[PDB]
């Protein structure tokens, strides 16, 4: 029936693609998603070139208002550090916030650095340089990653800060989560940050991290979900889920957003866009979990739906949902 186009964040692309496939088989509706990074997604929706935009980085309530946009969270994922080190398998290496920051600051340049050795007793670390990989494009994953680094590394917060784009102290630039996954896979001694699904679907070895509570944790649907435990979304959908306290909390976790115009020039398309994501909330949980994405609390889902009812309307001012 419908034929929609959306563009933006690659962070949730794997699940959006799976949902789109399942949705089309069940309803006939076709949703095409272009993974061009969060920054590009925002520009495209504002330029009215797609039906919806996708960004992992929230837009300020101010800009949303000015641009006449509405944003809502869909799922919760996690950013992991994929590495390519001789003899190192997934989970065998552990890094903490401070040392991860120093690695991206370029002050820790070798895998057998004293700080890494200290974090990994009994692990055979090679005498080889670290090949740092970061994002070349405006990225929501970068926003999450750097927001986290700014919390755990004072030097990083002062010199680099956080953003969808920053002035990187060092490292190779890769395009999209796929680009970083490709470089890590091809470069010995490399490290690159990617949303969990990208490490898993490409069989990349990832590291464990030290939670805010100071305990070693592994990236899983549970450690991602745990970051949102006790979080209050009633006042703002733009919740920060980085370095959250609690048992088994993955430190680099985040939700992701969909952007649509408050006034839908094409009423039908707008209605079908919301129906797709409503399907994701209602019937996509199992497929999201299969791809290791945690789902939003049902409570918040109802909050999003209530918001759709009053914030999204057609050109004649009538509700589209």
């Amino acid at each position: 029936e419908a034929s929609l186009t959306g563009a933006g964040a690659t962070f949730p692309a794997p699940v959006y693609a799976k949902w789109a496939d399942s949705y089309q088989k069940e309803t006939g509706n076709k949703i095409n998603y272009q993974g061009i990074g969060s920054s590009g997604g925002v520009k495209q929706i504002i330029a009215n070139t797609v039906d919806f935009g996708a960004s992992d980085a929230p837009l300020t309530d101010e800009k949303l208002a000015t641009e006449g946009l509405f944003q809502f969270p869909t799922v919760i994922g996690g950013v992991v550090l994929a590495v390519n080190i001789p003899g190192i398998k997934s989970g065998e290496l552990t890094l903490d916030g401070k040392t991860l920051g120093d690695i991206y600051l370029g002050t820790v340049k070798k895998w057998n650095d004293p700080a890494i050795v200290k974090l990994n007793p009994g692990v055979k670390l090679p005498d080889q340089n670290i090949a740092v990989v970061r994002r070349a494009d405006g990225s929501g994953t970068s926003f999450v990653f750097t927001s986290y680094l700014a919390k755990v590394n004072a030097e990083w917060k002062e010199k680099v800060g956080a953003g969808s784009t920053v002035n990187w102290p060092t490292g190779l630039g890769g395009k999209g989560n796929d680009g970083i996954a490709a470089f890590v896979q091809r470069l010995p001694g490399s490290i690159g940050y990617v949303e969990y699904a990208y490490a898993k679907q490409n069989n990349l070895a990832y590291t464990k991290l030290i939670s805010a509570d100071g305990k070693p944790v592994s990236p899983t649907e549970h450690s991602f979900s745990s970051a949102a435990k006790g979080v209050d979304w009633s006042k703002s959908f733009a919740q920060d889920l980085t370095n959250q306290k609690g048992d088994d909390v993955w430190p680099i976790t985040s939700t992701t957003f969909i952007l649509v115009h408050k006034e839908q020039k094409n009423a039908a398309n707008g209605t079908e866009v919301l129906k797709f994501f409503d399907w994701g909330y209602t019937h996509g949980a199992k497929q999201a979990n299969e791809l290791d994405y945690a789902t939003l609390p049902a409570e918040v889902v109802e909050q999003v739906r209530a918001a759709w009812k009053t914030q999204i309307k057609d050109s004649s001012g009538k509700p589209i949902f």
